[PDB]
């Protein structure tokens, strides 16, 4: 059976944890439950210290937004749908490789050079663009004043990158690497039943 005991946090403490991860991980400590399954102890684990997918939508719209440009996987995975024409798609690739300056320019290029057409495919284009990702110091503190946990903060201003993410599922998924590796560290530090 696993279980959790006190001296464990101290072990982390010198692996240099997180100190918002510590004071989420004192309620577990202080729930005297004994798990006995892996999934149900990491995803209390996750629901006690804190969910990126709890907020994945206002974290995505709390990022500053930055330059976009067009993306050949984008057309190659969207082809699925019917809706957007091959003549449309050719159209498109006529200004191939368009990094704009921001979401403004894309918007504006879309809404120009396609023209005589129905706007829900051009809207459902919108769903895979790689669109720059920024972090900055207004960005975190609106996410503070959401009434987020304080270690979604914290581990957010932890992933500090001044070079721009080509695209906001990498930065997600950069974010969903850095929480298992965080997670990982600490189930390295388990109870010792032995067993």
């Amino acid at each position: 059976t696993i279980e959790l005991t006190d001296e464990s946090l101290e072990k982390l403490k010198a692996e240099k944890i997180l100190q918002s991860v510590l004071d989420a991980l004192r309620p577990l400590t202080k729930k005297k439950e004994k798990y006995k399954n892996t999934e149900t102890f990491v995803f209390d684990l996750k629901k006690f210290i804190g969910k990126i997918d709890d907020n994945q939508q206002m974290i995505s719209e709390a990022l500053e937004r930055g330059k976009v440009r067009l993306t050949g996987n984008s057309l190659k995975q969207i082809s699925k749908t019917k809706k957007i024409p091959r003549q449309i798609l050719n159209q498109l690739k006529g200004l191939k490789d368009n990094t704009y300056e921001n979401r403004e320019q894309f918007i504006s290029v879309l809404k120009t050079t396609v023209r005589g057409i129905n706007d829900e495919q051009i809207s459902l284009i919108l769903d895979n663009i790689d669109e720059d990702v920024r972090l900055t110091d207004l960005s975190l503190t609106k996410i503070r004043k959401a009434k987020v946990p304080q270690t979604l903060v914290d581990m957010l201003a932890d992933l500090k990158k001044d070079e721009p993410y080509k695209n906001e599922k990498e930065f997600l998924s950069e974010f969903k690497k850095k929480m298992g590796e965080i997670i990982g560290l600490i189930l390295k530090h388990a109870a010792k039943t032995g067993g």
